[PDB]
């Protein structure tokens, strides 16, 4: 086919992008030429564990946020692929919140059956996009770092897949500059075996805050301390973690807090969430949003509204995930096809205006995953993606919330249905808080 | 005057390059317009301390790699002005191996007394640099992190100040993936008490080694070891601090060495160097070099040879260091304003390759720094900079030498005197191992 495409990333969404093409050519179409864009030296993304810190073996910031013992924290059943499934990959059932490296093979898995990995430059870190008003095509500028060349070259399309769970939003607190102790962002944090007997303040009431805690928790820290700035996390923690109102300044030494309490404290670790930041675009093609379920100015979540030959995967925030990639990617694929023809640029700014007003009505947790869900239902409605059973995968969700409020440090602990199978998934071989070993080949024995 | 000039970076060699033009400018003569770009909220560079580590709070690289309790390692006699004194902007003598916050202090002075920082613009980070051959101007794009905005603007000519300590250079040991303590590039080197009680391995062998040991010893770091690539570092340590050959792999706890040796770490600090990284610059203007004396492709150290309308200012290594940038500053001034007309690109290459022939030759840390003075003199006999005895700063090298091989621990106890005054720099008032406040007050009552 004439046109040329460049997606950017190789991580879930990427990987999406080239699975979608793929099944097209499969079932017979003719397709784009594709080039994929990776800075790190594997595919996989966030799932690509890496011992590194602030900067990679290149100089690009080093993307992966994420840590040992890191786990699912959410049923695998609401991830999984509705085109390769977890009994395929594995060819037998395992328990629901598998380790990093056991969710890492899976994903790779359907895009090494694929055959897609040849379109990948890898260790190519993308440094400009530019839109040429004359040709209507973009030129993407890109450093090679095996061969240490940067250069460029012309795409018809450009579809974004770099995350946003990469770039710290750090903010700073009053005295930082004489605390004694390690300073660090959720980002930074790898071995939590590094904090073995320590007093670790963890700053702010997330995902980052609840999972570094358990870890921490889990691998020995003397204590720990949770402040939040809107209102508490909620959860009965074990009884050497506890919670409080924010910091509001540190010593050489010390925490306070605006309790008036204060003590000594080790380790601060900023879990204070990220930052959308495109360092490759300029304001004609840059989504500036907070984390949200609704980003504006893209037409179904997923096209660019001031450059329609732009579009961004998996830019809302996260309560489905891979299946969402999946839902976006054969979207796009879809209208770069010409099978889905988009409307007037009118048309698309009032129904992205639908979207963000339904998006401000949503008060509870269920409302938004059901919200999110219904997003999905909608893109998965357009294309030849195989529908799943969403209601029920909210019901999932729904399940999950109770476990994790009944108890946070054994909701893993549970089993669920995959809502593409119908099997029931096995209880895991050990407990959470027991299972001290992280790796693959142990989880699978 | 006609033309408009784009430094890039305020740290040490930025303030030279606007203090050059203030300096004709305030002699009579008419200067360019200058816009200087800053991606830090205050000047200085490497100077400006920050908690920080990886990416700021904007996500743009961290730059400082400079760490608490951290003093000049040279004598500040080497250092100095020779347009604006340790006597002028203190008013008094001090001893002659301040404290960061001290020298900070000192070349802030000298550009808060020139006015110039009306020329730049902070909180900005420089994304790319475009020459037009049509208009024969630079585009320069950037982000303004006050505004959220990226804009571009055009010049006639760039001046390079970026620097080329900043980047890390990062290798991997066997096992990184698997160790429990932490491991970090001297880059993200903070406080020294974060390793109080503890034992520490520093990878590498020169200044950062030396010093970063210096300082994790002097706050109460349980035992040290250093291992080496080449050769030693050959200086008598304390009783918990021993050399070793290199590291060749760790486990859970534990790192080995070529020694066939082996014992428990509790941190890794990688104290490898940096590289030259310029992600805004394409292969047409970007300097691509090891970290050394001669650089090639740059005409007496200064002009970029493929595009000399393009200049860099400080990318050699650094023996003599701010009188230095302020050399090449005048002399990038001067061939900007006309008053030093380029010869052509054959005569730069031959003139360049003849300094390359000579820095091959160098065997002896004596013959390196007498050879940058060489240089150094060739740069400020060419230009109204005032001349200064590089002989005489060239054997305070030399004496620091010997002190340092007399005894590591207290070179920083010694003084010299000033070439620019005469007057002998006093005795500091504690010994070095017992001033344990880094704070400029301290240092200064
Ligand atoms: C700590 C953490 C834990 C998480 N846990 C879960 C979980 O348990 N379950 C779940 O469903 N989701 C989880 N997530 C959600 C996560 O966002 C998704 O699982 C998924 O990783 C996002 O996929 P992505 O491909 O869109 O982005 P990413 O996985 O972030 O992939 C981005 C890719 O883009 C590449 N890239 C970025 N910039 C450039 C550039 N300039 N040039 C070249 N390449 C570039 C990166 O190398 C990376 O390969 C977690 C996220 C984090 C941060
Ligand atoms: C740990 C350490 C200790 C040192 N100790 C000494 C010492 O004791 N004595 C001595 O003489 N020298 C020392 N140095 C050497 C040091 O390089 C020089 O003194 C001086 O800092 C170099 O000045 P520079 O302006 O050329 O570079 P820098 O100080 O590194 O300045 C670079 C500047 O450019 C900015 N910048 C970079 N990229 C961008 C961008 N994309 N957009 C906008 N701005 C950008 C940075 O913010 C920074 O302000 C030390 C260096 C290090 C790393
Ligand atoms: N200054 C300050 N003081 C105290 N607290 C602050 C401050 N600034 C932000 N925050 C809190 O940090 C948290 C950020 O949460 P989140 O965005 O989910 O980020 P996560 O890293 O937890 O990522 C979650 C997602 O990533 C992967 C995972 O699966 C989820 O999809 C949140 O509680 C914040 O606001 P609030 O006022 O605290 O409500
Ligand atoms: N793989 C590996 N294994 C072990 N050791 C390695 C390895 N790779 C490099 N190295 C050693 O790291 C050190 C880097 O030296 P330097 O360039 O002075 O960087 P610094 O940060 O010390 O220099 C700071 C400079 O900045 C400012 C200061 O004033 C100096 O000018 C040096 O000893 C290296 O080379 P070698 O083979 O080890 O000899």
């Amino acid at each position: 086919m004439a046109t040329r495409i460049a997606i950017l990333g190789a991580g879930p969404s990427g990987m999406a992008q080239l699975r979608a093409f793929q099944s097209a050519q499969e079932k017979g179409a003719e397709i784009p030429e594709l080039v994929c864009f990776e800075k790190q030296a594997d595919w996989g993304g966030q799932w690509n564990y890496t011992w590194r810190t602030g900067l990679d073996e290149n100089g690009e910031p080093v993307h992966s946020s994420m840590y040992r013992y890191l786990w699912s924290n959410g049923p695998k059943e609401c991830l999984e692929f509705a085109d390769y499934t977890f009994d395929e990959h594995f060819g037998k059932p395992i328990a629901s919140y598998p380790p990093r490296e056991v969710l890492w093979d899976y994903i790779k898995g359907r895009v090494e059956k694929a055959g897609v990995r040849k379109y990948i430059r890898f260790n190519t870190a993308v440094r400009h996009v530019e839109f040429n008003e004359d040709s209507q095509t973009f030129t993407v500028t890109v450093q090679d770092h095996t061969t240490d060349t940067i250069y460029s070259a012309a795409f018809d399309y450009v579809v974004c897949c770099t995350g946003h769970f990469s770039t710290p939003y750090v903010p700073e607190f009053e005295g930082f500059e004489k605390f004694g102790g390690r300073i660090l962002h959720a980002h930074d944090f790898r071995d939590a075996l590094e904090f073995k007997d320590k007093t670790v303040l963890l700053v702010g009431s997330s995902y980052s805050a609840e999972d570094i805690g358990s870890q921490c928790y889990k691998y020995g820290a003397k204590k720990l301390i949770s402040c939040y700035r809107t209102a508490p996390m909620g959860y009965k923690w074990p009884e050497n973690w506890d919670e409080r109102p924010n910091l509001v300044r540190v010593d050489t030494e010390n925490a306070y807090f605006a309790d008036g309490s204060s003590e000594k404290v080790d380790a601060i670790i900023l879990c204070t969430g990220y930052i959308h930041h495109f360092p490759f675009l300029n304001d004609d093609l840059r989504l500036v949003t907070n984390n949200r379920l609704w980003p504006l100015n893209l037409y179904k979540g997923v096209v660019w509204e001031d450059n329609p030959k732009f579009f961004y995967i998996g830019m809302q925030d996260q309560w489905y995930s891979f299946n969402m990639f999946d839902a976006q990617a054969w979207y796009a694929r879809d209208v770069i096809m010409g099978r889905l023809p988009l409307p007037s640029k009118e048309e698309m700014k009032a129904d992205s205006m639908a979207w963000r007003e339904k998006e401000l009505t949503l008060v509870t947790a269920e409302e938004m995953y059901t919200y999110q869900g219904d997003y999905i239902q909608n893109l998965i409605d357009m294309t030849d993606y195989p529908s799943f059973d969403i209601p029920a995968t909210n019901k999932t969700f729904l399940e999950w919330k109770h476990h994790k409020k009944e108890n946070i440090m054994t909701f893993r602990d549970h089993s669920y249905r995959s809502l593409m199978t119908g099997t029931m998934a096995p209880k895991h071989h050990t407990p959470w808080i027991d299972a001290l070993d992280d790796s693959l080949e142990a989880y699978l024995s």
